């Protein structure tokens, strides 16, 4: 319903009494986290620059502030102790300069003596709304202040369309080099373009990293390379992916791709994967953005939220939040994704679980469920539920011949994108035990899979009332319950 | 500097840009405080509406959200599980209607029959910029939203100038009361006036509180009724008050007064103190508000900034921030205050000290220091301290033969308000041990003395590179050390 024109608009150009009122709805939502990051106002997406700068972890956010929508995008700041505890610290870069007039998009921070530099995609709009995609590298100081040069790092060269941008850099191999999402401008194929430097002013076009004869979609979204066990990661978003590489059910998929090895000055990319797969096996998780932290831990942060989608939360004038930070492992071949430690500092008024079928009568909006189940059983385990268990978030399970879990919020509340299905099956090995750390905090849910081998994470709307916990057989199991506390 | 104008320009023609700019040059301050509340952008004054409401605490904001001085307030809130992690609700009560459209004033909260009510000033000015002060009682539901009524609850009376304001409405003995602050219009002295009901909408005057034959200043701002121990407590700001009942430093006072017992309906205070207290004696305590808990608990916080005083922060754009929640006490016929809990989730990397004289070269700007100090000693402790010592927070100790502190931020950065001292003085008993329970945090410095006896609260703007902990002479002394974790 908002036209080009209403997306555009100048920051300028709304009130401060507008701006105001959205920070009052979206924080008052009866659907808002409290212990994830989500927008002051108006709509978040894409998490950038995830670093550790001047002794703390910091984190920014496009940011749409005064709708549920995508209009012109800006980077706002937060940091944090402990990837848990985040405080605000405003907007740090605007579209207010002629290379970012349509937006600053996305993009990575790498500290350069001492500074903090935010490399970032300027999303420039000429005259005739031409879209020219500039890279342009920003700097920020020990006060969080941020500086912006009046030229380009990488200007678009010929070989790429519009579509050029979300700029990752990072030292490796003593050098310097930007990892760039592209799609070629003659196959209208995506790729990861290579840019490699020796002093950060004057960059050398490498070419696409090699990832096999077969196309990575139209689009590549947000690029990571990560480095985790000493292994190169793949993180990315191939828009418009061909499913018979890999299954994926949201519009857009993001996926990783682990390699034995990685030349980026060659361009070459060992898989050790045959094929690529989904970071998330859930509903809604999307731009997701890593980085090597000092402690030698790899860490990820996920956008909860998928372009040309909508939600029940939009006549709130507001949408989306962020996955928590997931700590990564290699592990058998295949990537694992963990709840960092101090996630634990939010767990209170523990209860011991042994079989009960009916976990809580009412819950509470934030908690952590931790289960584990033998093998050999089936039944439904029904959360954000009312009592008869008609209206829930369902996780259907099998430990038994022919082990699988499939995650229904259908029932859990109004429609949410439901072009591209209510349900998400995640394969399970016959006759196997099952973990479960489940995570619920207003109108999200990750369920971490068998210690983190699989991660669902999901929107789900249900009514305030809606807080049991149960399952629907008498079904073997011990585990924990704890509530978690709002910080956000 | 600021025009009576540009005080009273609507929200609405202020625009967002500007107001984005601002929240980012205050969150982004090197002087600001990360584990106190501190304003998202511009002013913030007297705590409101503190409380605890639908399972958690509640603590609202008088708030001018564009520059650092008193702008058309309006209420902001925010919510906490324990009085120490709070997350931002936004804006709750706006300047937007006639009873209120020079400002939302202060107020405090009670709940109701599943509704949490706010009781405010109106602050009216007429057609002819008179002041007419409405008391209103707006309501908060279970998802935080703010319903305002078309009438005051109670209408200005004759005996009272247009001074007549900060309602505290409570039920006690079977009905309601309400505390308002006044001026006697004829004798132009500060009183405590009480109103008292049985349905919360017709009131009955019961007079002004009996606080004896000398009078308490020109006007009673902020008066608070809190049961401590089982005690009446007053705790209320009386400007103008003459310095013969107690000495104070700071422009106007923040008092309290233990009473043996109270009668509201007779309008009758006997107090165990022969005269009230500083409740603070530090440099810049104001407006404090507390309530009593449904744990059985009285909690106060505390404005730290005073009126018609300025700040080296004002070039920022930004002004002041809250004491950390103090817990109350009635002990040896005084009251006491101490942190709650919870605060100590905060610590980490603890030190041990025992006689070291250099307690750190380098201690960050935000720790915990807590020592215990024999009798029988005089010397200078050193905080936010350059090498030399020249430059820092001075705590001057005597626990010899003239026991006594001198607080002294003379030589801790620029002047702070120096017509009103650069030093506090807190006498001590004699050969006595002393405790010291010392919290810092960015501009922010709150001194509990002996175990709470006394608090010391003050502004100071050190720069970044001080921060060596550390006495002068040898010292005899037991201690931690912790740094604090920014949360907000
Ligand atoms: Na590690
Ligand atoms: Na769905
Ligand atoms: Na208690
Ligand atoms: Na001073």
């Amino acid at each position: 319903e908002w036209t080009r024109e209403q997306r555009y608009r100048k920051y300028k150009d709304w009130d401060a009494q507008t701006l105001l009122d959205l920070q009052a709805q979206a924080a008052t939502s009866p659907y808002q986290m409290h212990y994830h990051i989500h927008p002051l106002s108006g709509l978040l997406n894409d998490p950038n620059g995830f670093s550790y700068y001047n002794g703390e972890y910091h984190l920014f956010c496009q940011s749409y502030p005064f709708g549920p929508v995508h209009g012109v995008k800006s980077w706002i700041h937060f940091a944090s102790p402990d990837l848990v505890h985040w405080h605000y610290l405003g907007p740090a870069i605007d579209p207010d300069s002629d290379l970012d007039n349509a937006g600053a998009y996305s993009g990575s921070a790498m500290e350069h003596n001492g500074k903090l530099l935010l490399m970032y995609t300027g999303n420039h709009r000429d005259e005739d709304w031409t879209r020219i995609p500039y890279q342009v590298i920003a700097e920020m100081d020990e006060n969080n202040h941020i500086t912006k040069p009046d030229a380009a790092a990488i200007l678009p060269p010929e070989h790429v369309s519009e579509h050029f941008r979300d700029p990752q850099l990072f030292k490796h191999d003593g050098k310097y080099y930007v990892l760039l999402g592209a799609q070629d401008a003659e196959t209208k194929s995506g790729h990861i373009d290579i840019y490699e430097s020796d002093d950060l002013k004057t960059w050398h076009e490498n070419g696409y990293l090699d990832l096999g004869k077969d196309e990575m979609g139209y689009m590549i979204e947000c690029p990571n390379l990560v480095f985790v066990n000493n292994y190169p990661v793949l993180i990315f978003c191939p828009q418009g992916l061909d499913k018979a590489i890999s299954d994926y059910q949201n519009i857009y998929p993001n996926m990783y791709w682990i390699g034995k090895d990685i030349n980026l000055n060659e361009a070459k990319f060992t898989p050790l994967q045959s094929h690529p797969a989904n970071l998330d096996d859930g509903f809604d998780v999307y731009a997701t953005q890593a980085f090597n932290a000092p402690d030698g831990n790899a860490y990820a942060i996920s956008w909860v939220g998928l372009p040309d989608c909508t939600y029940p939360t939009d006549k709130e004038n507001w949408a989306n939040c962020y996955s928590q930070v997931k700590r990564l492992e290699i592990k058998d071949g295949a990537l694992y994704q963990h709840p960092v430690d101090a996630i634990k500092n939010l767990r209170h008024n523990e209860t011991q679980l042994n079989d009960e079928k009916i976990i809580s009568q009412k819950a509470g909006k934030q908690y952590e469920l931790k289960l584990y189940l033998a093998a050999g059983q089936a039944g439904k385990l029904h959360l954000a539920s009312n009592d008869d268990l008609s209206a829930s978030l369902v996780i259907d399970f099998n430990t038994a011949q022919d082990a699988k879990l499939t995650i229904d919020r259908a029932s859990s509340g109004p429609a949410v994108n439901p072009d591209y299905g209510a349900t998400r099956t995640i394969g399970l090995n016959d006759n196997e035990d099952l973990d479960l750390d489940i995570f619920v905090d207003g109108s999200l849910c990750e369920i971490f899979i068998n210690d983190g081998r699989h991660v669902a994470t999901l929107r789900f709307f249900a009514r305030s009332s809606n807080q049991k916990i149960a399952f629907d057989k008498d079904t073997k199991y011990t585990g924990r319950l704890w509530s978690m506390n709002s910080i956000l």
